[PDB]
């Protein structure tokens, strides 16, 4: 009966996002049900041989979430879903949110000990697997959970066997009855995103419909997305660069068309790229070098791309002049975290700004504080730990109260670790790690 628990913003910060039009009060279902209306026959999603349109992928998730409420799946209860870069991994996720299950999606590289953890954790009563997973290769997992007293109420699973739910049997065919069901509100709890660098387990960050459908929209904004926006989507599929920033949702946002990529590898990507005329693509650099090691004798399959955001990870100025130099597109540099701050260059900024910062924030309302040790603010220029909170960004890992009371301080900024310097334009350049 009850809603899963978040740490919530103050209701004068709540408000104000809302006078701000960030917080519009709509389910990231809304996504979806625009694209719907506006254009239903669009493709949404290219997955190998098949083709989405924003209305297939609409029933599709439909047809999942009646057949889940027929089960007793709803508001409240939780669900792990761990898949492959498929165009199943969003029906699935646009019908939890439909459903109003907090899905958790673990990454298809996590394994049992992560499973197992992420399971205690949320104790789902749904999990999505693959058959071709490790983990369910045979039984062993799926058995153990019982012998604590873990078992979900129900397994869907990819390339199932003859006695599996077949997640796509319970694609393809709406529930025999009929009951009701609804998102999550939208000041509530829609799904858990994973922390990035934490030392054991990654933990569990809630993310609302609110301030998640406010960074991918404002996201898709500043990256310049629109209807004929194709973008490769190789980095994992739950991670929040690959998902938000802009991501896939951003995309759908935008009207245009995620293009699936099984992986970074580059000469398949750049087959996917050729072949569906990919003009957007979001990367590491690690997968940006091994790109760079091959695009010279492929020019040709990769013309197509525009615009290739690349963040994650340290990307050295001498890098990033590759980019519209060998992959002959522009680049546009990012430093984000799944617990919400998302920073971008801009698309009009300086050939010194793209080459040589991770750009600003999505939002005038995201705070930033650059300290010292004594947590003093360093003067501008210097380098310093990042606090920092704002629309998107959360308040609290779920159910750690005492991890929270480290990372946050008494005005609620979040410490994320990372170190940096706020260049004399404006921008942010990641420096380095701290404790
Ligand atoms: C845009 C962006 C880039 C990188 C990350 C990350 O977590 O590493 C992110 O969340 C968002
Ligand atoms: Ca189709
Ligand atoms: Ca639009
Ligand atoms: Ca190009
Ligand atoms: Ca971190």
């Amino acid at each position: 009966k009850q809603l899963i628990e978040f740490v919530r913003w103050s209701p004068e910060r709540a408000q104000h996002y809302r006078n701000k039009g960030y917080w519009i009060d709509q389910p990231l279902t809304r996504i979806l049900t625009v694209g719907v209306q506006s254009h239903p026959h669009s493709l949404a999603i290219i997955c190998g041989e098949r083709q989405l349109s924003y209305i297939e992928l609409d029933r599709l998730s439909t047809n999942l979430a009646t057949r889940l409420a027929e089960k007793g799946l709803g508001k409240g209860d939780t669900a792990l879903v761990q898949l492959p870069n498929v165009a199943e991994f969003y029906i699935v996720f646009f019908a939890l949110l439909k459903a109003g299950v907090v899905v958790l999606n673990a990454l298809y590289s996590h394994r049992q000990y992560e499973l197992n953890a992420f399971i205690k954790q949320i104790q789902p009563k749904l999990l999505i697997g693959s058959r071709q997973h490790e983990v369910f290769s045979n039984n062993q997992f799926i058995d153990s959970l019982h012998d604590v007293n873990l078992s979900p109420e129900i397994i869907l699973m990819l390339n199932h066997q003859a006695t599996d739910f077949g997640l796509l049997d319970w694609i393809e065919t709406p529930a025999e009855t009929f009951v009701d069901f609804s998102s999550t509100p939208a000041d509530e709890v829609a799904f858990f995103q994973l922390s990035g660098g934490s030392t054991g387990t990654p933990k569990l960050i809630p993310r609302t419909h609110n301030d998640y459908d406010y960074s991918v929209r404002a996201s898709a904004e500043i990256c310049g997305l629109n209807s004929n926006t194709r973008l490769l989507c190789a980095l994992p599929a739950p991670h929040n660069f690959m998902l938000s920033s802009p991501g896939a949702l951003g995309v759908l946002h935008a009207g245009g068309c995620v293009v699936m990529a099984p992986n970074p590898e580059p000469l398949n990507c750049f087959s996917i790229i050729q072949r569906h005329q990919v003009n957007m693509a979001s990367l590491v650099p690690s997968a940006v070098i091994m790109w760079l090691e091959k695009a010279a004798q492929y020019k040709d399959q990769i013309q197509s791309l525009k615009l290739l955001q690349v963040g994650g990870a340290s990307f050295p100025e001498s890098l990033a002049r590759q980019v519209p130099e060998v992959l002959n597109c522009k680049l546009q540099q990012a430093f984000g975290m799944a617990e919400g701050l998302v920073n971008y260059t801009r698309l009009d900024d300086s050939d010194e700004q793209i080459f040589t910062t991770q750009g600003r924030p999505i939002s005038s309302d995201d705070e930033i504080k650059i300290v010292d040790e004594q947590y003093r603010e360093v003067p501008e220029g210097e380098i310093g730990m990042l606090a920092t909170r704002g629309p998107y960004t959360f308040c609290g890992y779920y159910q750690s109260p005492e991890h929270n009371s480290q990372v946050f301080d008494e005005d609620n900024y979040y410490y994320s670790g990372d170190l940096v310097q706020r260049t004399p334009d404006g921008n942010l350049r990641v420096v380095g790690r701290i404790k």
